[PDB]
């Protein structure tokens, strides 16, 4: 059956300011990821060219609880729209050996984002 993973959106966490906790989410097709705005001022949005081919773009409203159903295998880099430049991202890995992970790692993104992404992947 289907699993749900809860993610908190915070002003401050273990990795510093403006964080998703956890920032690495492992899931399977059909699972849900529930994004909880523990602190105000956050949302979640897919990043262009950093979700699998065939997955639908998504953008939640600031300060709303948002439930994402993941269907397409692969890796997804998501941001908090206001805080992307401050490093507020999460990586969702759906299925084994996501085919687009190396592409996401090599994609153009802000330096602080890339540093956090590298730490996330190492914590895998
Ligand atoms: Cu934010």
């Amino acid at each position: 059956a289907s699993e749900n993973i809860e993610v908190h959106m915070l002003n401050k966490g273990a990795e510093g300011a403006m964080v998703f906790e956890p920032a690495y989410i492992k899931a399977n097709p059909g699972d849900t990821v529930t994004f909880i705005p523990v602190d105000k001022g956050h949302n979640v949005e897919s990043i262009k060219d950093m979700i699998p081919e065939g997955a639908e773009k998504f953008k939640s409203k600031i300060n709303e609880n948002y439930v994402l159903t993941v269907t397409q295998p692969g890796a997804y880099l998501v941001k908090c729209t206001p805080h992307y430049a401050m490093g507020m991202i999460a990586l969702i890995a759906v299925g084994d050996s996501p085919a687009n992970l190396d592409q996401i790692v090599s994609a153009k993104k802000p330096k602080i984002v890339q540093e956090r992404l590298e730490k996330v992947i190492a914590s895998a």
